């Protein structure tokens, strides 16, 4: 019994993590094979951010000039390239604890584990959510970029975010392993802001079939809806539409529980309409929406990486 | 900017990570150097649990009724010996991924990150804090016996928990890395409620300190109180008194934001008679107590957001 916000095992993102330094300026690399993948802006001082050429910028640099350091060992730059809004600078030693791996882009709505780092150090290892407006609620201070999000499917890693700035609101953006940022960011000093938000829907519901699976009932009731109805409530509470797809992926739990999904829809319009009145689900006064139905199926039966 | 529940990361555990099988019972070790630590009830059946006597069932093994499965290896137990609930099983291959470590008995309104394990493999990584009433709230299911909790101040790995059993309410409990138990629990299949559990007030403070670091102030008030009248009210919610140590370990984060501990005191106090009024602090809609004041000067920045 139980559930909490878990994060995948960091071990083998861990054995990645490397500094990387390019004049006043210290971030994080992942270290895969012989290349050191890192945000591209580790070339910039604070008055080129306000408007970089990275080709211009980088055009003037040598490889001797990244120094790269892999624990308390010196590693030797011997190329270097950018690809979108990535760095990649070839070293002269392969990582002997490169994972087996994947680079994956992810959608709104999935979830994944972050390994924060400063100085090439992991520190800390949490779980986040890509938010339906493409930022993530992480934490991170000065020297977190180039920290990484990832996945872990069978025994291979699958990378899928690289951390690369904090907007105003104190929310985090960031890009794919390919350099291609998530929402409509871009790395330089100028205005951007997170646009408005909504809740992820089926999340909502795969958490309420957690919180049936251990024990918490009071929310269930006798009515259903159709997903023509829900979606006109879930519209009014700025949650995201629930699609036929939603309602296909949540199956197995709606014959689990023997809570049909619309049924929990039924549920759930009637906790947006109302309130909790004073009770809590799975320890929480809020609807939580960083849990996908994946991540419900597979705390819910102790799968092992 | 941020504030999330953030475990260590588990890397040098899941290293240490094996799987002890005895008869028809499989469940989690933790290898370090030569010796596999695992709970004692592995030597038990279902039936041995309601009285089991562990010394007459332990006295009728030899070391080669352990397997230990390491990875895709097996490991040769060429010596077996109890300290209190805890079986310690030599092996004949020191680890060579033992880190640098410490066993660390915790006290209650800790927190530590747990590393569940099912057949000597890592699932996932967690926070939780040892309760008031020396449970944990954890994620657990069949086979995470063995899993343990632990803290990484500073490279050294400080293993302060070992996973034993979960309790009729579905929380759990466990022993430190002696074997001792945390609580008035026993590895015996009987009645052993766990006391009425409170809310770790420190922890609770040093969260609302977390909040005005990151640029939140709307539940302060223009109030203060001594400690006393704090505690006889904070008892009424079922909050844990908060004492002279509390109010000194607060001290940094005090000093940090220019907030007095009885001031912010006096906020809390406030916030337990008004609720939050449709507000949330750090993304919260209920007063969070498993982040201790250490645990905020780790994860928050030393620059408060004015
Ligand atoms: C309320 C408010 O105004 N807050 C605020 C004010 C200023 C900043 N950023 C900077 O001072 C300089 N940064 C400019 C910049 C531009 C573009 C790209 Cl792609 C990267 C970067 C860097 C950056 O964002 N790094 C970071 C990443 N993560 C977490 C940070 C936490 C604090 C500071 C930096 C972090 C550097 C952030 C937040
Ligand atoms: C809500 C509710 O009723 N929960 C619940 C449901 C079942 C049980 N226990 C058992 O079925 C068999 N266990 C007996 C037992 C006796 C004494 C000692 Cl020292 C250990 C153990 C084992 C044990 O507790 N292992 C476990 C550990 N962690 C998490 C579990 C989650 C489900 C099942 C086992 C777990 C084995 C306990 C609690
Ligand atoms: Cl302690
Ligand atoms: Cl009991
Ligand atoms: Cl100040």
């Amino acid at each position: 019994s139980g559930f909490r916000k878990m994060a995948f095992p960091s071990g083998k993102v861990e054995g990645c993590m490397v500094q990387v330094t390019c004049g006043t300026t210290t971030l994080n690399g992942l270290w895969l094979d012989d290349v050191v993948y890192c945000p591209r802006h580790v070339i910039c001082t604070s008055e080129d951010m306000l408007n970089p050429n990275y080709e211009d910028l980088l055009i003037r640099k040598s490889n001797h000039n990244f120094l790269v350091q892999a624990g308390n060992v010196q590693l030797r730059v011997i190329g270097h390239s950018m690809q979108n809004c990535v760095l990649k600078l070839k070293v002269d030693t392969a990582n002997p604890k490169t994972p087996k791996y994947k680079f994956v882009r992810i959608q709104p709505g999935q979830t994944f584990s972050v390994l924060a780092c400063y100085n090439g150090s992991p520190s800390g290892v949490y779980q986040c959510a890509m938010r339906p407006n493409f930022t993530i609620k992480g934490s991170f201070l000065n020297g977190s970029c180039g920290s990484v999000g990832f996945n872990i499917d069978y025994d291979c890693v699958s990378f899928c975010y690289m951390h690369h700035m904090e907007l105003p609101t104190g929310v985090h953006a960031g890009t794919d392993l390919e350099g291609n940022f998530y929402g409509p960011f871009v790395d330089r000093q100028t205005a951007q802001a997170a646009g408005t938000d909504t809740t992820i829907t089926v999340n909502v519901l795969a958490w309420l079939y957690a919180a049936v699976i251990n024990g918490d009932r009071w929310f269930l009731n006798r009515f259903t809806t159709t997903l023509n109805d829900f979606n006109l409530v879930a519209m009014k509470y700025n949650y995201e539409p629930l699609t036929q797809d939603h309602v296909d992926i949540l199956g197995p739990l709606s014959a689990q529980t023997g809570i049909a999904v619309l049924d929990m829809c039924a549920s759930l319009k009637e906790l947006l309409q109302n309130g909790m009145n004073g009770r809590t689900i799975l320890g929480s006064a809020l609807l939580e929406d960083e849990f996908t139905p994946f991540d419900v199926v597979r705390q819910c039966s102790g799968v092992t990486f």
